[PDB]
This record gives C-alpha cells, structure tokens and sequence, in this order.
C-alpha cells in the first residue's frame, strides 16, 4: 500500500508530465498521494500562469466578508459579516494597513503560533468565491478555467447528460483570513493555485480518518451538531492543531507559497489561514475515482449551507433517495 502513514506528498512534474492533467493526477494517486487528503504540485520552471500581476487592481470584490469569531482560541466558529464593495487595489491597501498587516515574525512556525494564539481577537476581511480567472488564455497546461467539467465526467462514467457548469473562483486574502474545516461540495476534488502574495498554511485529515474529525467536531460544537447532521458543510468551525493532537486526531500541515498548486482529494477535510495579502484561484474537479465518494457524501438539508446550482444534478443522479429532503433544504 503506497504512503501508508498518509503524509502530504510534494510533486515536481517536468514540462512533458505537465501536459496531461488527468494522467498526472492518476500518477500521484498511484504513489498514494490521496491518502493524505492534500498534495502540493510545483510547476516546471518553464511554466507560468500569466505574464504579470501588474494589471489586477481594478477587479471588484462586490461583497468583502469580515470574519468575526466566537469561542476560545483553539475552538471557535466564525460568521461572515458583509461589507461595502471595494476594488482589489483598495483591498490590497487595506490588507497592508497597520490594523490588518502581518506582524513581525521569525518563520512560518512562529506565525502559526501567533495565528492560533491571537486569531479570535481580530476580524480580518476576505474576498471569497469571486467567479473569474487569472490564467492567461494561452497557458495550455494546468489552466484552471480549461479543465474537464464535472458534468462531462459524470456523463462519461455513468452515461447520463446533466445540466450545469463548473467555473473557477478567485480568493483575495489578508493576514488571519481563515478557511474553516470542511470537505468539498459532494466530496469533490479541488485544485488551488496561489497566484501572488503571501503564503497559505493548510491543515488536512486523511480521508480514511475523516469520521474521527466529524466525531470530535460534534463533541466540540454541540449546539451546531444538534442543528445539522452535516454542520461542517456550513464552513464555520475551527479547531487548532493543539486541540486535534490532544484528541488524537490524525492530521498533517503544509505551507503553500506563490506559484504552487495544491490538490485536495475526495473526503479530505481541510482548514487553514493566509499569512498576508494574497490571491488564489480554485475550482472543483472530478475523476473516475470520485464517483463512489459522491454517492456517499453527506449532505446539509437544514438550510444553512446553500450552494451552487450545479449540485442539484449531482444529488439527483448519485443520491436519489436523499434528493427530495436535500432540495427542501435548498428552498
Ligand atoms: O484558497 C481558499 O480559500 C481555500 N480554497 C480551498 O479550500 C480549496 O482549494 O479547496
Ligand atoms: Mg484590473
Ligand atoms: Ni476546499
Ligand atoms: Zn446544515
């Protein structure tokens, strides 16, 4: 069995190996990468996402979100307060202001300590889930707006044409901006490219141990759990590495830097934070191996999670028994 300890693997494809996305994902899996829940991919030195980042300031962040925390330093929830629109140039200046800028620090581990100690006492502002792309149209390898669609994958595997589309999203972050513990919608893969700026630290639980995290989360968030059997789908709960270690939950950590891809695998719970101003692009994708995970994915039917149009068909075809209840939660 490859990668039996479920370590995060780091890959360095050549330019030739970077030509066929599906093949390279399947290669990484043949080496056991999926067992971690997360892998890093360093592009060949010949590759670039676009020529420059000098022309992105006029992108609009229509609904910046202030991430306000409740709880204790290692175990908290966050809610997202809506703020007035601002451009990427305005947001970059904000991020670099004395109120929001990264503090002085020694190394990534010192900054991690500061994050966990202090996050709850501040409310950083995040631009999230902005439909769009920063890949140049002439980047032909690993261009996140030209991947195979999940609807085409389901049709190829199962035979049924379905409605829906699959496009990328941009994320503009600052120090302390946080992504809560979650798996992807319908336990899909994700791919994330850090276009520019400061790093992103990730935490991940191996897929084979996902239910351990779920059981701890029900214990640590007991009102939320009573509310919804799949409340981690609300994307609001944070648990620190110290708390996970105290409770014997298997996990790993890694820091992504600008110019690097991360891939999350089906049913890999993950969470993390940004080190300072940055811009990432991300999209969900599928392979043949995902279908069995999509059929088994939990679902939020309480009303909170509210998702993309295109989840409808995945539930309808893969989970027909759950469809009627799930759809009531959407309405
Ligand atoms: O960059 C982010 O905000 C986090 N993105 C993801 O969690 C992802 O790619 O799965
Ligand atoms: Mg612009
Ligand atoms: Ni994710
Ligand atoms: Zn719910």
């Amino acid at each position: 069995a490859q990668n039996p300890n479920c370590n995060i693997m780091i890959f360095h494809p050549t330019k030739e190996e970077f030509n066929d996305f599906d093949k390279y994902i399947a290669y990484m899996e043949s080496q056991g990468a999926h067992r971690a829940g997360l892998a890093k991919i360093i592009p060949p030195k010949e590759w670039k996402a676009r020529e420059t980042y000098d022309n992105i300031s006029e992108i609009l962040i229509a609904t910046p979100l202030q991430q306000v925390a409740s709880g204790r330093a290692g175990v908290f929830t966050q809610y997202h307060k809506k703020k007035k629109a601002m451009t990427v140039g305005e947001y970059r200046h904000l991020a670099n202001s004395k109120k929001y800028q990264t503090p002085p620090h020694q190394n990534f581990e010192d900054l991690e300590r500061k994050y966990w100690k202090n996050r709850i006492y501040n409310s950083p502002i995040y631009g999230a889930d902005i439909s769009g792309s920063l890949f140049d149209e002439n980047t032909k390898q690993w261009n996140l707006g030209h991947l195979g669609t999940i609807q085409d994958l389901l049709e190829k595997e199962c035979g049924v044409v379905i409605e829906g589309v699959n496009t990328p999203y941009l994320y503009f972050g600052m120090w302390k901006t946080t992504f809560a513990w979650h798996t992807e919608d319908m336990d899909l893969y994700s791919i994330n490219y850090l276009h520019l700026g400061e790093p992103k630290t990730w935490y991940v639980v191996p897929p084979e141990h996902g239910q351990r995290l779920e059981r701890l989360a029900r214990e640590l968030f007991p009102g939320s759990s009573r509310g919804c059997g799949a409340f981690l789908r609300h994307k609001v709960a944070l648990i620190s590495p110290t708390v996970l270690k105290e409770n014997g939950i298997p996990f790993n950590r890694i820091t992504q830097e600008a110019g690097e891809f991360m891939v999350t695998f089906p049913y890999g719970y993950h969470a993390g934070f940004n080190h300072g101003f940055n811009c990432a692009e991300a999209i969900n994708f599928a392979t043949p191996r995902w279908i069995d995970y999509g059929k088994m994915a939990s679902q939020c039917s309480c009303g909170e999670a509210r998702v993309t149009f295109s989840m409808d068909a995945f539930v309808r075809i893969l989970q027909p028994e759950r469809y009627d209840l799930w759809k009531r939660g959407q309405d």
